């Protein structure tokens, strides 16, 4: 009964860069995460290819979740202060915010605008992250990216970028040395 989404969105540190470092977006409306996964989390699979190797958001070793009580990643919780008592921690009409900064690096998150007192430092920056969210049935949750796509309830934090800047052009020597392709 829990399926995760992704837009085709992959975001990635580039050594040394000022610019579209930094991204945020929101998701509003049983099991609710809500955060990034890192591309280092997909596997070989035998056939060839490759599979994601966890099952939800926070459950392998490189994703970042949320559900509005606990932080989760590698299958690990860790509480933090929260919104609602008792579950459900996100309930109809709670937006929730989503950021990461590549340049320190951290992920923090947002309930309903208030910061949550809790975050994600010093994980690996091989690779790229996506957003991700993981849902049962009978929930429909929205990404929030931006623009056209979604329109954003909070201002994103200083420095940092809606994703749907991500259809911006930029020019490819000011995208390298990067180290979404793995070293
Ligand atoms: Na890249």
């Amino acid at each position: 009964h829990v399926s995760s989404v992704r837009p085709n969105i992959f975001v990635g540190r580039v050594e040394g860069s000022a610019v579209y470092q930094k991204w945020y977006f929101e998701v509003t409306m049983p099991h609710l995460r809500i955060g990034w996964a890192n591309t280092t989390g997909y596997v070989p699979y035998p056939g060839g290819g490759e599979k994601w190797g966890g099952n939800g958001v926070g459950d392998d070793l490189y994703s970042y979740g949320y559900d509005g009580a606990f932080l989760w990643s590698g299958g690990a919780k860790t509480g933090v202060n929260r919104t609602h008592a008792e579950e459900p921690y996100i309930r109809k009409g709670d937006v929730i915010g989503c950021a990461l900064d590549l340049t320190v690096p951290i992920i923090n998150f947002m309930f309903n605008g208030v910061r949550v007192t809790g975050s994600f430092t010093n994980f690996n920056l091989e690779g790229m992250f996506f957003p991700v969210i993981s849902c049962s049935s009978k929930l429909s949750c929205r990404f929030l990216l931006g623009g056209e796509h979604g329109r954003l309830r909070y201002a994103a934090p200083p420095g940092y970028s809606p994703l749907v800047e991500c259809l911006l052009p930029q020019q490819i020597l000011s995208l390298e040395p990067c180290f979404c392709f793995g070293n």
